[PDB]
């Protein structure tokens, strides 16, 4: 398929309907191998399942929040991946508290940096720590939502580290390429795994009046892993069925 | 290929050079059955020739500057493909004085009335005159650029056409997607076929240090029009290697 | 006032309701002379009535369809006003069919014509036909709306016209910065019956802009007090574009 | 003048020639009465002599990376001023480190950390505190950068903090404006060698804004004339940022 050739690790692999689940899927039937990181061992026996379901044994812990742990993981992820052709980076969290009600009243400093460092600071931490390691052609990619571009109720200080984040693929797009590396986000739609009401909402007034799949997620990633996207950088495509662009339907 | 099973209409084939004969050549090789529009008598032999190098013998004359041109088009186009998944709309004009120097004194009633009326509404066009024929899945492309959102010199009214155009895609995505069928463009950047200045100052700028190609182009187009893009409607894809999200470099 | 010392043509008045209106009044209160156009003899009295409030007896006859009325028109308003410092432009227009219904099915080659040529093209027509007129420090204000970023259901082919002038914002004040001018657009959001109830719902502000919150920015993006502003599409719409899902 | 009546505390002023003093200076002309934050000791008696020339002697010790500071700052404003209008925040810092070279080499945790928490958090931070002080019709401003927008080489991670900063924005005027309070940015524009260069020959208006435009622009901002706006980025760069290739 069109990722054949190309050695990718993907991060946030979590349960068969998460989003990253859908992108290794989609990956690996277009040819790719895969590596996988897990943050824990609560997480470790489900992840090294799905990784051999997806022809691969290369399982790594990976805690983001510390560089001790990136580094060690690359430093071991290269003992069978000398080089490679990127990542996919689904990683993204912010204190529950900080999720609920009026967002100037949740937030706080604590809140604010744990969700800027994990979900902005990790895409450009992972960067660092693999760089002399990715070959010419290779690509990065993380997830974003709307919630970085609007004010969306609830979703609070996620916006404004979805919003650092997407500056993140700019800047790195920017600084990587001359090496050959692109970096792009995809901006997902709301997949349907207070929700209720915002799936009901979304599918009325999607464009194509259903929300995006994993499956739709997985097909964008792998484009934009692929050489088929080679003259995408620094890009946020929006994988939302046409939702940001309609206004009072 | 990731198009096998899909028909879809090329226009604006105009040399092998072209932007779409990238996109025609890219759809091809992913399997694609293809057919296309040929202008006037001047191009009809090569868009014949260069169709039956990539499988087709489906080359018909339109002019879309006349409703009843798109009519019989389409209409002929029915004779062999009663149904279809969709067009590549790659049409775009201004008279030539438009594009030279000041915008304000260059700009005319009539040169904005051909610039938008060819380069924006003939989209539309197109699409209302086979919307019946579109099976569900259907994707429609158009080719845009970074004038639409910037004031870029001697780009002049073709910019604001441009820009006509890219509401076009939302305004179509909308009204068609609960159908089944999605509308996208791509923004692509300068192509290397005034101009040797502005492509040197586009490689020394853009983060992957190169002016795209039409293979680039052709390969996001095919992306765009087949099912693996299914997530994506309404939107403006910027396949220019990431020149827009620059700044000073 | 901010506006003292400036002459401003005010486009698009065509009651005391309308947008144009609210922008008058503010500039008049903040001390800009004003001029105005009307498009048909029927209307003619009826400027001249608001006019007469907003401090002023230039009131011009001019239809932006046509090159030679709008060049007879400044040649009218030169013989008041031989130099100014810019213009308003509220004029915007599709033919009824256009902005009913499924966009696709509703759009017409001559309604797609007649909107851009009306809301976006006579944008720039009527600053090529003052250019010279112009003074430094000068500046050119266009109305648009949200329509032009996002397919809002049923404004259709004025969605495309308003992306046009949008666009030609850009265009305009790349042109002519260096001479000294600034032209820049608001987008302002829907003015006071479900439309208006989901908006002012969904609006950080809970109410929709009025006339007046409008002029008051308008006047602003005209005067000196904005000298650093050009090329701009600046939201008054309450903040309602920014959020979503509210 | 337009902010007669307002009551605007101001950060970031520590030189006349910075962003925040071009900004008071048009509030106080516009008959604004003032406060000011310092924020180490040996600013104080700098920042008097500021306050002084515009009309002020509330002149208050802050540090925004400390709650408990930033609490204590509003108890005593509060002893002055026990409801007020809002305030501008100006304040924005990396390690010199951040700001040099290849950003992914560049940048660090600790960097990324103190580049959000000071340009971007504390502007909500300051909002918390003094929320329920804030009357009605109240404004807060905040000063961004186009390399929030854009890659620009060595901005590096400030490019980062304020994106956060526009995001912010827009979710505190989406969780403010129901209690009358809006939220705006300016996008400010390079201020007055080999980028100012570039920059006055490529800006539509032929020269850099400078800190009387932006000035203007910001008491616009936080004055009932921008009554309408709220969640908004302005551009106030000249036009810089919407030309291409110039």
């Amino acid at each position: 398929g069109f990722l054949s050739g190309k050695r990718i690790l993907v991060t946030g692999v979590a349960s068969k309907l998460s989003i990253a689940y859908g992108i290794a899927q989609a990956m690996h039937r277009e040819g790719a191998e895969l590596a996988f990181t897990y943050q824990n061992d609560k997480l470790k026996g489900r992840v090294e399942e799905f990784a051999a379901q997806l022809g691969s044994d290369i399982v790594l812990q990976c805690d983001v929040a510390e560089d001790a742990s990136i580094d060690t993981m690359f430093a071991e992820l290269g003992k069978v991946w000398p080089k490679f052709d990127g990542f996919v980076h689904s990683i993204g969290f912010a204190p529950g508290d900080q999720l609920d009600g009026d967002y100037v009243n949740a937030v706080t400093r604590e809140g604010f940096k744990i969700a800027h460092d994990i979900s902005s600071y990790s895409f450009v931490a992972m960067a660092k720590a693999c760089r002399s390691m990715l070959n010419p052609g290779s690509a990065l990619l993380t997830l974003s939502y709307l919630g970085a571009e609007r004010a969306i109720p609830n979703y609070n200080v996620m916006g404004l580290a979805k919003a650092s984040l997407e500056a993140n693929v700019r800047y790195m797009a920017n600084a990587m390429g001359p090496e050959g590396v692109r970096v792009n986000a995809i901006s997902a739609g709301p997949i349907r795994t207070d929700f209720r009401k915002m799936l009901a909402h979304c599918e009325a007034v999607t464009p194509i009046r259903r929300t995006v799949t994993i499956e739709d997620v997985g097909n964008s990633a792998a484009f934009l892993c692929s050489d088929l996207s080679a003259g995408i950088s620094g890009e946020v495509v929006h994988v939302d069925g046409g939702f940001s662009i309609a206004a009072m339907n």
